[PDB]
């Protein structure tokens, strides 16, 4: 079935998600990104405008670490704040499911793709793919997620 790419789009639903569990940066435009990088959905829920707390990590040593900053939404902006020399500055969202994956770009300009938790192993990630692949055009892709990943914390 057609996927709808007209928004608009809106931050606090995508970062929600469907309620629980977390999002695996599957693919990225960017180079050199840590591998397993990720984010938990906040632990309480985000409505417009509001700023709150949430993790994020990545592997290292085997281990999932865990790590905290703010995060803002409003419309379609990301906006983070406190996560280092990444994820900090503003993320836009391009597409979302509101549920298993979303396409953003990155605050250095670069496409991304996350996954849900739940959705991570699957073969295809549908419209998020198709999206995705419309944006990042010619431009090489690299692969974040691995199935040696770790589970989300
Ligand atoms: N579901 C939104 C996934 C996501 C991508 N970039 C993010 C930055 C902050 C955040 O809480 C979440 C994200």
């Amino acid at each position: 079935a057609q996927c709808d790419f007209g928004g608009p789009f809106q931050a606090y639903k995508s970062v929600n998600g469907p309620g629980n569990g977390g999002y695996y940066l599957r693919k990225t435009t960017k180079p050199g990104t840590p591998e397993c990088a990720y984010v938990l959905v906040p632990q309480n829920t985000l409505s417009e405008g509001q700023s709150t707390s949430f993790t994020y990590g990545k592997l290292q040593n085997g281990q999932m670490i865990q790590l905290t900053a703010t995060v803002t939404v409003n419309g379609d902006k990301i906006e983070v704040t406190g996560a280092g020399q990444d994820l900090s500055g503003t993320t836009t969202v391009l597409f979302s499911d509101y549920r298993s994956c979303d396409v953003m770009r990155g605050p250095d300009g670069n496409y991304e793709l996350w996954v849900h938790s739940s959705a991570i192993n699957l073969q295809s990630y549908g419209c998020c793919d198709t999206k995705f692949a419309q944006v990042a055009g010619g431009r090489p892709i690299h692969h974040t997620w691995q199935t040696y990943c770790p589970p989300l914390p």
